[PDB]
């Protein structure tokens, strides 16, 4: 079974702003994920086909990954900062979802959320 269309990374009709939130959600919270030695897994989306998981998007309907929110971020994609927010939430859910307890991949995204909690814990006040 086939890879689906990726996330959007550009919508012209759609609003946007460059918040300082939004500006501190690219240069600490992406940052600090994307580089960090369990990234590698969440820097693309699911690739189905080349990880053998026909069933992947059969249970994951709502796929997202930081590739898709590194684009956005650098294309000015969001509103706000709730909005990339939740797309990290939606990463991590989904791999919890997908994946059983104590799988080397949850785990990851546990090293890895647990970072995403600490930079949002300390989100700026928006000027
Ligand atoms: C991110 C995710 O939920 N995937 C689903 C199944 S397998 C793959 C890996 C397992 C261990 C290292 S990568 C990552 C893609």
């Amino acid at each position: 079974s086939m890879n689906p269309p990726p996330p959007e990374t550009s919508n012209p009709n759609k609003p946007k702003r460059q918040t300082n939130q939004l500006q501190y959600l690219l240069r600490v919270v992406l940052k600090t994920l994307w580089k960090h030695q369990f990234a590698w897994p969440f820097q693309q989306p699911v690739d189905a086909v080349k990880l053998n998981l026909p069933d992947y998007y059969k249970i994951i309907k709502t796929p997202m990954d930081m590739g898709t929110i590194k684009k956005r971020l650098e294309n000015n994609y969001y509103w706000n900062a709730q909005e990339c927010i939740q797309d990290f939430n939606t990463m991590f859910t989904n791999c919890y979802i997908y994946n059983k307890p104590g799988d080397d991949i949850v785990l990851m995204a546990e090293a890895l959320e647990k970072l995403f909690l600490q930079k949002i814990n300390e989100l700026p006040t928006e000027e």
